């Protein structure tokens, strides 16, 4: 079997992107954010607390004629930016561009935060790291990418987000229409739970690459490049007047400016981010700072390979019993 879905921007600034998941019988249509920096699939619901849901397109499991709970089942969750959300769990139904699995643990929200209720437009979570971080107690649950995986034509998934423009998930084969040249892969460590691997090093725009090895995960649902503050500061130093402000938490820079690319390695090969894909834009409206999207990892305690970096690839997600990463221009 394949699947093959769209992935949307949830604004101009592309700081997230939506995929629509089937689930339930008859369909209930919700709007998710595929997350390859996480595990559990979970979704606001009938279930979550009144007042905070705030326009997003709830599940409804007693509308469902497959949903089951999953008794004594719950699961808790906190995620980089602080947000959170918590719940029990049903299973269900789950298609994902015409791939099906029967019996996903669908995690429904009791509780969200703050950050959830305000998205309005992020109806959910669909984790696709590995599945020894998913949170549910006391079984844990597998993710979507390792129940189908079996019946796939190949254990892989693909991300090719778009800059300012859909882009598409893909799952059980690799599209050679996508992507030119060739697919360099890369060694992947599962210790920590994610897609973990080491970068070769990196150019700020028409420099000289710099030959060092930086290790972080590829992470679909984190929405900017957080690298160590070295290289930051090395990128930033080409912009008249970027700055570091604690004020606004990241780097700031002139909305004046034209931004240099980033260039990240993988083995031999090299990946360039467009200067435009690293401008976040006004840091509040009518502003005349805008945000950076290469930032500091220091405070985080590890590199991620955010959707900066990999709008700027096709990204294979080699799931096989030894898991590699691949990267291509585009
Ligand atoms: N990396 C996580 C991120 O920190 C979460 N934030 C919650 C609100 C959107 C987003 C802010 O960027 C979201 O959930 C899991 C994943 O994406």
């Amino acid at each position: 079997s394949t699947g093959s879905a769209t992935t949307t921007p949830i604004d101009s600034l592309d700081d997230a992107y939506i995929t629509p998941v089937q689930i339930g019988t008859p369909a209930q249509t919700l709007n998710l954010d595929f997350d390859t920096g996480s595990s559990d699939l979970w979704v606001f619901s009938s279930e979550t607390t009144a007042s905070e849901v705030d326009g997003q397109t709830i599940y409804t499991p007693s509308k469902s004629t497959t949903a089951k709970l999953l008794s004594g089942a719950t699961w808790s969750i906190s995620y980089g930016d602080g947000s959170s959300s918590s719940g029990d769990v049903y299973t269900d139904t789950v298609s994902v561009g015409g791939l099906t699995v029967t019996g996903q643990a669908v995690e429904s929200a009791k509780k969200v935060s703050s950050s959830f209720t305000e998205d309005s437009t992020i109806d959910g979570l669909l984790g696709l790291a590995f599945s020894t971080l998913n949170t549910v107690s006391p079984t844990q649950q597998k993710t979507f990418f390792d129940n189908a995986k079996a019946s796939l034509d190949s254990p892989v998934f693909t991300a090719d987000l778009g800059y300012h423009a859909p882009g598409t998930y893909n799952f059980g084969f690799i599209d050679t229409t996508a992507y030119t040249g060739s697919i360099t892969y890369t060694a992947v460590s599962t210790k920590q739970g994610f897609w973990e691997w080491t970068s070769t090093g990196y150019a700020v725009g028409s420099g000289t690459f710099k030959s060092t090895s930086i290790d972080g995960i590829a992470d679909t649902g984190t929405t900017l490049l957080y690298l160590p503050a070295t290289v930051v500061s090395a990128y930033w130093a080409q912009v008249s007047g970027a700055k570091s402000s604690s004020s606004v938490g990241g780097y700031v820079f002139p909305c004046s400016a034209t931004l240099p690319s980033f260039t990240f390695g993988v083995g031999s090969a090299r990946i360039v981010i467009p200067g435009d894909y690293i401008d976040f834009g006004p840091i509040s409206t009518g502003s005349s700072s805008c945000f950076g999207g290469i930032q500091s990892s220091a405070g985080i305690g590890i590199n991620i390979f955010g959707d900066v970096a990999l709008k700027a690839a096709f990204v294979v997600f080699n799931g096989a019993t030894t898991p590699t990463l691949g990267f291509a221009s585009k």
